[PDB]
DNA sequence: CGATCTGGTCCGACCAGATG
DNA sequence: CATCTGGTCGGACCAGAT
């Protein structure tokens, strides 16, 4: 597809230091036949990059291509992960963790201002089929929907972002059952934890199953 | 401006259930039509919003209007200020909450990874000039600094998403002089406690900056 | 040889900021 | 005011989906 071989050919470019961030991309109508499209699909192409952050787009002057650690948003993580094959272990890694730390921080929250809600989701733990797919939008639901039972929505949509390779990463993790099995076990924890407002467990708890989940996903990409 | 025009009362319309979420969208013939501008500019903006998570665009099939909370990023953060005033306040104390909890996490892990590059950031806390505008984006690019330098990037896209609406809030904020004082010392402490290695300390500081910080914003919204 | 609704792409002309 | 750049027109033509 032309828009998408577009906009992959301006990300790639910006990547490899094609199009240096920092520098100034070719006006649109040279820029355009460079790449082999029209005008047209060039155009849209650069207002979607626009908004994931690569390009800064102002009316009569050159589009800036900046550098996305600046000016990207979490959106990005899935191409992250596309261009350097070498880094996505590590960037799962960082994904996980910053799942694990900022969870405590909202599901502990969940549980003092709305546990009604926070036991409403662990709920769906039950009723699930016992295959990946499943899992892996179910476990997401459950984080995410704890998430906005923080009654501080921004964490949901922090989620959010990071919806895109989270779930890939978890519809690969989930195809073990080992896997399937300490979820379960750590939600209904969770949902216990709630019911018994022992509310100042959560960290322990939260911070092991994120290293025993750890663990396994190692176990299974090594 | 047309293309601005048609976002706006796009977005304006998926807001107050004009074009309720989980519907369709006018086909876009029709609806640049019925919008006022042609096909070409209504396509740019589909695109756009398309990627801050406001659509669904599958060629062939009609858009399908989205639960933003489900799919919408960090970067509508500027938007759903826009759209709600009556919420904006609760909205910036979420934010700040949000950064202040978030911040911990990657400022002391940035304390025993990287002390050195933290250090690095907490320098520029010098030179600066008194005024709002540079304080705003010293104090975002400080947040953001420690971010990175926890070695764990995601923060740091975390906290781009954050930008926007920060920093403006930042603006009005540190106009104050009391403001500008108080953050002054919550940096140089930090840079204390990251040479005495007090990395058990952080939290318990971190932690009151907020509620001091947070104090002042409320008196002078107050 | 289905008919039709909907998106994607292409042209080439013109409007309109930014800046020498 | 010249020209570089982006922004908007419209109204032809290709292509997936039911
Ligand atoms: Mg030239």
């Amino acid at each position: 597809s032309p828009a998408g071989f577009a906009e992959e050919y301006i990300i790639e470019s910006i990547w490899n230091n094609r199009f240096p961030p920092g520098t100034i991309l070719p006006a649109e109508r040279e820029l355009s036949e460079l790449i082999g499209v029209t005008r047209t699909t060039l155009r849209e192409v650069l207002q979607r990059l626009a908004r994931d952050g690569w390009l800064t787009i102002q009316h009569g002057k050159p589009t800036k291509v900046n550098n996305f650690w600046e000016t990207s948003g979490l959106n990005i993580l899935e191409t992250l992960a596309r261009l350097d094959h070498e880094s996505v272990p590590q960037l799962i890694d960082n994904l996980l963790s910053v799942r694990t730390n900022i969870s405590t921080i909202f599901i502990r929250t969940a549980f003092r201002q709305h546990p009604d809600k926070a036991q409403e989701v662990l709920a769906t733990a039950n009723e699930v089929a016992d295959h990946a797919d499943a899992f892996a939008e179910l476990d997401y639901n459950i984080f995410r929907g704890l998430a906005f039972a923080s009654g501080n929505p921004i964490y949901g949509l922090i989620l959010n972002g990071m919806k895109g390779l989270y779930t890939r990463i978890g519809r690969h993790y989930f195809a073990n059952p080992e896997a399937r099995s300490l979820a379960l076990g750590f939600y209904h924890k969770l949902s216990a934890l709630c019911s018994e407002g022992a509310h100042d467990q959560v960290y322990e708890t939260v911070r092991r199953y994120g290293h025993e989940s750890g663990e396994i996903w190692h176990r299974m990409q090594k």
